[PDB]
């Protein structure tokens, strides 16, 4: 079985439970206070000092990303083949480079950075409107015709985009059209309305 | 295959890949891109995220040379010998990203100001790797399993540059030093690794490391 270790946020684990959800697995969470983090003893027990930390069964793994690729190894959501797989990985660190700029913004340069990010955001999201165009015109998913933890995490990507400057997918609509029709999977918008997924906030620092 | 590499003349974010092609016996074509070139734009304006590298394998091209190294991991069976494992190797893999994502920004941003921080902190950021290393078969096979990973030519890159960047920064690890001995010894990496066609590329683009 499989237990998420996290702060009480969103954040990093939006897209694997989004993942987990939508494929209809059970889940346990551990929620990890700032003041349980501040003591030092967990953090110190952490391979890379961080959180997540996830574990199935025995496996115990540290990294997002790594935890996308295994639930898409396991739950068969990696591309029908290896061309397939190599384009999910490319769509997935995409995704993370736009986060890493998105988290940055976030925690460190909100104030003085946000109108800079906005206006390069358009830039940063072309790319995925791209994708979409060159595969089935943009009417499945991000790589090929079955879902993958790509498509979890880009979802999560773009939903967290729209909080922070509404209407930026006015300018893409395959994009726009991907938001809706991924969020309407009745699992998942099931689990995204939830109190599970609601009461959290996006970011620690309460900013979005 | 055939494989083309497409990048600037330093070793970078293409030294890793480049070491497992030369490890596994593999033989593939440089495309090298001149400043003047990427400078004038329509490269750049191609690539998907407007990055290099740029990876080709017949038909197949792809950018983010994470991706290229799964790619080959994947390809030529350097992931694991199972699912576990996989996760293993991605966990290290991903690892050796952020810090060598530190280890950019330093070189590129920050290099005169950053630098006494950065080495204070190295220490800190190389331990997991020994910890790890320790955990699999006592540091004297691979990073993840009995097999190399392609997250082994990446950690191996890893830790090059940082002997050059903190000389003697192995000192107080042995397994990550007996690993880089180990691994560096290869017969095909250590041809590769004593070829001008890696001697002679600086390790970044601006000169600094
Ligand atoms: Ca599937
Ligand atoms: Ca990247
Ligand atoms: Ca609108
Ligand atoms: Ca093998
Ligand atoms: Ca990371």
């Amino acid at each position: 079985p499989y237990t998420v270790v996290y702060f009480p946020v969103r954040g990093r684990c939006a897209a694997l439970r989004m993942l987990l959800a939508d494929q209809g697995q059970s889940w346990k969470e551990e929620v990890v206070t700032v003041e349980t983090w501040q003591e030092g003893s967990l953090k110190a027990s952490c391979l890379y000092g961080q959180l997540p930390k996830f574990q199935d069964g025995d496996l115990t793994l540290y990294q997002s990303n790594t935890i996308l690729r295994h639930l898409g190894r396991t739950l068969g959501l990696y591309g029908k083949d290896q061309q397939e797989a190599a384009l999910v990985d490319m769509v997935n660190d995409g995704v993370e480079d736009l986060r890493c700029k998105y988290i940055s913004l976030i925690v460190t340069n909100y104030e003085a950075g946000k109108d800079d990010y906005v206006k390069a955001l358009p830039g940063q999201l072309k790319p995925f409107e791209t994708l979409l165009s060159q595969n089935q015109g943009g009417k499945t998913f991000i790589v090929g015709d079955q879902i993958s933890f790509a498509d979890y995490n880009l979802l999560d990507l773009l939903l967290i985009h729209e909080v922070l400057a509404p209407g930026c997918l006015d300018a893409f609509p395959l994009l726009s059209a991907y938001v809706g029709r991924l969020s309407a999977r009745p699992k998942l918008k099931a689990f995204l309305a939830s109190p599970e997924y609601v009461n959290l906030p996006i970011n620690g620092n309460g900013k979005q």
